């Protein structure tokens, strides 16, 4: 409802991770913290922008990379949910916006 879980194949989470740091600094957006080593990162405010996306989106991401036997998986969570200033609790919502960054991930793994 708030977390989207990532499969990764190939076992290539442990060569995602660096590519999305790098997909989100070529995106413009802030990291607050990152781990190499535990392979986690946590980001700034993030803008979206959608074509039916009007009002200013902000909140923060964390993104987790965990193993799963042969292959990797991704971790992420939701950590804010802002419309315009406005919290939405709304899961829905929640759950499109925290896919919203997974599809980034993905396209760095499409790359990877």
């Amino acid at each position: 409802g708030d977390t989207a879980s990532l499969l990764v194949e190939n076992g290539r989470g442990n060569t995602l991770w660096p590519q999305v740091v790098s997909v989100l600094q070529a995106k413009n957006y802030t990291i607050t913290q990152r781990d190499d080593a535990g392979q986690t990162l946590t980001t700034d405010w993030v803008q979206w922008n959608r074509l039916d996306e009007d009002e200013q989106y902000r909140g923060r991401y964390q993104i987790s990379v965990k193993p799963q036997g042969y292959q990797q998986a991704v971790t992420v969570k939701l950590l804010n949910l802002e419309q315009a200033g406005k919290p939405v609790a709304d899961a829905a919502s929640m759950q499109r916006y925290s896919t919203e960054m997974m599809n980034v991930i993905s396209a760095g793994l499409d790359k990877s």
